[PDB]
C-alpha cells in the first residue's frame, strides 16, 4: 500500500446555520486542501463529526468529496461505526464512489474483545470489495495498550494496508516500525508530528492539516534534508496553533479559522458542541491572517 | 418525580440470526419482566444495544414496549445519542408513544464540557414535552468525577427527576442522598445493589434484573424489614450470577439465560459482539433452570 | 483463617503525635493509646500510613511500636504495620514487633518500583518468617500504593501460610463480596471509613480506620446496629461519620484528626511532618466544635 | 535558568552495586563511576530511583554520595538525588550533597501521601535552602510517583528560585515542546531513554537515564548526529538502544543492567535489593551476548 503513504488532512464537515451540510463550503474546503499540496483527504472521520451524522449524511459527504477530488489526490473513507453492519454499508458506498481506501476506528462504547475487533475489520474489508483498510491503534478510546503481537495480527489481516497510530507513545511507534519496515504508519497526534516521524511514522492524518497542511509537508521535507532546525521550528509553530485550538475547542476553532480564510460560511459544529467563545475570535482571526500570509 | 422510584429492568433488545429486531421475542421479554413484579422498564439504554441500532429501530422498540406495557408498569425511554438533534427526535417519539420519563447517557466520544452536557439535557427535556428526565453520573464513560456542585447543578436542572448513579463509589452515593433527600437515586451497578441501597439509593436500573428481578425486589424488602441476612444472601446469589455473566459476556449471557427460559428465540447480540462461547452453555442452561425454580 | 478469629473487629489506625520540632511527642502518643483503650476500641493498628510511617525512619517506627506495646499489650489487640519498600527493613520491624509482644504484623504491598506478583509473595513470606509466629495482615490500598492486584492475586496472598487477615482499602464492594465468598473465615477489614456500613454488608467483618481515633464508638455502633437488624441506626451513624469525613477531607485528614484530638486534650501539638502543611486556621472553629460534639455523645 | 546552563548534557542515572549479602559494594561502585566517566558521559545522577534509593537508609545513600564525589568530583558533573517522602530527610541528604561538593541536587515529587501543589513547592524550597547554593533539578513525573502535574504547575516549579533544571520523566512530547517554548534557557532532561532522539527533537537538551550505564556513548552519538543533521544515524542509534530496552524490560531493567555490567567486568555481583528478585537464568545468555556486543562497539 505504498501509494497510501503521506500527509492526509482529516476533513472537517461544514454545516449551515441550521446545522445541515453546507455543500458549497464542503466543496471549498476540499479544493482549499488540494491547493495546499496535501497528499490526500481522510473523509468521514472523528474530525468530520461522523458520530453526530446519520449514515445517509456520511455517504453524502463521501460522494461530494469524491466528486471534487477523485483523480487529484488520495481519498480514504472513514466508514467506522460501533455497528459492523453500519460500517459495512459505508464501506460499500466508499467503493461505489471510488475511494482509494477505507478506515474504521476501533469499535467503542461497549467492551469488545480484540478478536471481535479483528472480525469487525474482516467484515468491513469484505464490504470494501478490494479497497485496502486503515486500522487504528487508539488507546485513549479503547482503554487498552495492545501488544506487538496484537499489532502484528492487526496489520497482517488480509486487506489491511496501513495503521493510524493515534498514540503519543513514541517507543511503541519505533517498535511498530522495527517490526513492520514497509507498513504505512500514520502519526495521529499533530502536536508530536516531527517526533513521530523521527520515531518511524512515514506520514500523518490530522485535523489541523486543514488550515496549515504546508507546514506538515514542510516538516517531512526538512527531515528528509536533515534540516533539524527547520523541522523543529515548524512543529513549534504548529504547536502554538494547537495550544490555541485546544483552548477554543479544536473542530470549531478550525472551522472559524477557515471562515476567516473565506472557505467556511458558518463555522458551527453540531450540538452538543457549543459555539466558540467570542473572547477567542480576535486570536483566531489573527491566526487566519498569519496563515494566509505564509502562502 | 417520586413515582419514578423503584427497581427498573434495563431491557434487552432481542435480535434474530439476520440481526434484525425480533419483535415477537421483545413482546415476550416485556411480559416476562412484568410478571417478575418489576416496577418498570428502562428501554433502549446501553443494555438495549442502542448504540448499534438506528433511530428508526430504537423508535420501533419504544413503540412496541409502550404497546405492551403502558399503564401496567413505569416506562423510561433512553433517548440518549451523541447528537443532541438525534436525542431530541427520540425524546419527541417517547412522548408520542406515552412514556413516563426520558433518559440520556452523557454525550460521549468527543470532549464535551459539563456546560455542554447541561445544554444537551435542556434541549432533550424541551423535546420530551413535559416528561421528566433521568440524567447519568457515569464516571467509567465520562472519565471524570463530578463535584457535588456539578451533580447539584445536574439534578436541579428544570425537568430532571432522577439520577442514574452508575458508580461503585458508595461514599458519593451517601453524599448525594444527604444533599438531595427526595432525589430518585438509582443504583447502577447490580453487583453492589444491597450496599448501594444502604448508602442511600432508593432503587435501581439493571441489566441483570431481566433474569432475576425478584431477587433485587427481595433485597429491597429484606432491608425494609431489617433482615440484613436475607439481603446479604440474595446479593451473594446475584453476584454468583454476575461472576458468570462477566465471563460469558453480560448481554449475550443474559439473552442466553432468557433463551433457556423460553423467552428469547435467538440469544444473539449485534456485531461486533460475538456469540457466547459454547463451553459456557451448560452453565447458562443450568442457571436458567435454577432461576425458574425460584419462582417456582 | 479460623486461628486468626481473635483479630476480628474494629481497630484504630493510630496517629503519631509530634512536638513543635516534629520529633515524636511520647507523652501525647501514650495519651492517645490510653484514649483509644478508653473508647473500647478492639485494637490498634500501629505504624501504618495513618501513623506517618513513610516520613519516619526505622528506629522512629520501632520506638513507636515499643511505646504502644508498653501502654497497651494485654489490654487490647495490637497489629504492627511493618511494611517498607525494602524487604530487609520490613523484616527488622517484624522481628521487633515480635520482641515487643504484638499480636500480629501487617505490610502494605511494596510500592514505587514495579514488583512482580511473585516478588510480592516472597516479600510477604520473608516478613512472615521474621514475624516468628505472629500472623500477617495483607494490606491492600491501590489508591495510594499504585499496586493493582487482581482477585486471583488477592486470593493467593490471603492463603499464604501465616496470613490471618486482609486490610481491604478499596472502595470496590463487589470485590469485597467476592473475597468473602471465596474465604468465609477470613478476617476482612474494611479500609475506607466513609463506606464502613456498606462494606460490612458486602462482607467485611470489621475495619481499620484513621477516623476511629476520634469516634471509634460510632463504628462499633454500626457493627452492633447491623447485627441487630437496626438498619436505620446503622445508616444514621454512617451519615454522621461521613459528615466528619467531609470536613477532614477539606482540612487534610491526619492533621484534622490530630487537631480534634488536641481539642479533646490528647494531642499537645497537632502537627504532621513536612511536607504536610499546617491546618488552615479558618477550619479550627469547626474542628473544635466537632471535638465538643464528640465529647458530648459519650455522656 | 541561563546561569545553570552548565548542567546541560547526558547524565547516567547511576546504579548502586550491592554485594552478595545485599550490603553496599563500595569497590564496584567506584568501578562503575570510572566506567561511566570513560564512556564520555557528561555527568552522573546519583541516588535516584535507578540507584535503588528507596530501598536504602539515609546513611547508605550518603555513603554512596561521598564515594562517587571522591571518584568523580572535578572530572564530570555530579547531581545528587536527595529526594525522600520526608522533607527533613531530604534536607539532611541535601546538606550532605553540599558537603561532598556536588554540582546540583535533585528531588522526586514526594510520593505515597497525596500532597498539594503548594506543599510540593514548599518541600522544594526547603531542600533548596539546605543545598546552600547548589541548583535544584525538579521532577515532572506520574508513572512511578503517581503525582499528576499540570503544565501551569510545572511552570511554577521550574521557576522557583534556585531551580536550574527539569527532569522530564514523561513520554508526552507535546508537553516537552511546550516546556521548551515557555522556558528557552531551561536545562531539560529527557527521562525516557526509549524516546531520547524524539525527546531531543521536541526540545530536551540532554537526558538522565538508567541505560546510559551500559551504552552512554550511543546516546552521546544521538546528540551529535542530530546536531550535524544526520537523522539516519540518530534513528539507527535510537533503534539499537530500543532493542536493548526491549530486552531489559523482559529481564527487569535494573537487574538486567547490573548483569550486563557484571559481564563487562564492571560490577562484582549483579543483585538488586529484595523485593527485587534475581534475573531469570534463561535470559543470561542474551545478557552476556549483549555485554559482548557493547564491549565490541568500543574495543
Ligand atoms: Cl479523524
Ligand atoms: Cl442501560
Ligand atoms: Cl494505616
Ligand atoms: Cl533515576
Amino acid at each position: 500500500a505504498t501509494n497510501l503513504r503521506g500527509v492526509m488532512a482529516a476533513l472537517l464537515t461544514p454545516f449551515d446555520q441550521q446545522q445541515a451540510l453546507d455543500k458549497a463550503s464542503l466543496r471549498r474546503l476540499v479544493q482549499f486542501n488540494i491547493q495546499q499540496g496535501i497528499d490526500g483527504l481522510y473523509v468521514g472521520g472523528s474530525t468530520g463529526e461522523a458520530f453526530v451524522q446519520s449514515l445517509s449524511e456520511r455517504e453524502q459527504v463521501l460522494e461530494i468529496v469524491a466528486e471534487e477530488a477523485k483523480g487529484k489526490i488520495k481519498l480514504i473513507a472513514h466508514v467506522g461505526c460501533v455497528s459492523t453492519a453500519e460500517s459495512q454499508q459505508l464501506a460499500a458506498s466508499a467503493k461505489r464512489y471510488g475511494f482509494d481506501a477505507v478506515s474504521a476506528v476501533t469499535p467503542f462504547y461497549y467492551p469488545f474483545s480484540f478478536e471481535e475487533h479483528c472480525d469487525h475489520y474482516r467484515a468491513i474489508i469484505d464490504s470494501a470489495d478490494g479497497l485496502p483498510m486503515v486500522v487504528y491503534n487508539i488507546p485513549a478510546l479503547s482503554g487498552v495498550k495492545l501488544t506487538l503481537d496484537q499489532i502484528n495480527t492487526l496489520v497482517t489481516l488480509p486487506g489491511v494496508g496501513a495503521l493510524k497510530q493515534t498514540s503519543g507513545d513514541l517507543y511503541q511507534m519505533e517498535q511498530i516500525r522495527r517490526e513492520h519496515p514497509d507498513l504505512v504508519l500514520y502519526n495521529g497526534y499533530d502536536e508530536i508530528f516531527a517526533s513521530g516521524l523521527l520515531a518511524g511514522a512515514d506520514g500523518g492524518i490530522g485535523s489541523t492539516y486543514n488550515i496549515m497542511g504546508w507546514r506538515y509537508q514542510g516538516i517531512v521535507k526538512a527531515l528528509k534534508e536533515g534540516d533539524i532546525q527547520t523541522a523543529q521550528k515548524l512543529q513549534t509553530e504548529c504547536n502554538k496553533v494547537i495550544d490555541l485550538l485546544i483552548k477554543t475547542g479544536v473542530f470549531r476553532g478550525l472551522k472559524t479559522v477557515l471562515h476567516y480564510m473565506d472557505v467556511v460560511s458558518v463555522p458551527l459544529c453540531r450540538k452538543p458542541f457549543g459555539p466558540v467563545d467570542e473572547k477567542y475570535l480576535p486570536e483566531l482571526k489573527a491566526l487566519a491572517q498569519q496563515l494566509m500570509q505564509e502562502r
